[PDB]
């Protein structure tokens, strides 16, 4: 092979939950070539959510987040491929649907930079510890 | 509405997990009206498999079954909608993929009645304890 074989963190957040896109979703991964290591639906608690984006708690936005991240289950898995990272972000497009390519995550399924579907790990660092947070290693 | 609504297990065997086919299958699932209200992917022990299928300890196939249930990861899920049962049932098609339907999950994911992409419960009774012995009805 040629990339490093990377892992990364997926949150189907519960907008896409509660609109049934889990399969879909998880079927643009698997297309991709990216595998699914680890995964399990998940229903946040506040303390859930806060300490997964501790990073951010003085932040503006922080309080509107954990409460959209709690607000209906959410699908957490670990995904892995060559560029893992760095291609599981281009499946997803930009942060904001308004600003991301056709036929990506955020342009199909949502609406807002607010309720925008998907979560990816940014970096393989974060991937780290993102995928650390909710998952055991043994659970992988 | 019109019809009870029901829980019912799934498992995404060993096979098709493999072969990525989660998303796939899943949209399947949903795209017909079910709703996953649990989900996770596990893989099972020896003990695990045993159990589950404790009702066949004595048959013959039990042996190959088991080795089989643990050779990979698998998905167990929680699908719930109208009839939800009886529908699982008819998305996945007979059991031996050679009966089986055009465009059930049998028909496009598996080739042997020993490895069939998937598990449903064939009762509302056995889902109630196929659901009870993988969750805990918190977890849903």
């Amino acid at each position: 092979e040629f990339m490093a074989i990377e892992r990364t963190l997926s949150i189907v957040k519960p907008d896409a939950v509660s609109k049934n896109h889990i399969g879909e979703i998880f079927a643009r991964f698997e297309k991709a070539g990216l595998k699914i290591v680890a995964t399990k639906m998940k229903h946040l608690s506040q303390a859930d959510a806060e300490g997964f984006y501790a990073e951010h708690k003085e932040r503006g936005f922080f309080g509107d987040l954990v409460a959209f991240m709690t607000s209906g289950p959410v699908v957490v898995s670990v995904l892995e491929g060559e560029n893992a990272v760095l291609a599981h972000r281009e499946i997803l497009g930009a942060t904001n649907p308004k600003e991301a390519a056709p036929g990506t995550i955020r342009a199909d399924f949502a609406v807002s930079i607010d309720e925008n579907a998907a979560h990816g790990s940014d970096s393989v660092a974060s991937a780290e510890r993102e995928i650390a947070y909710f998952f055991a290693d043994n659970e992988i």
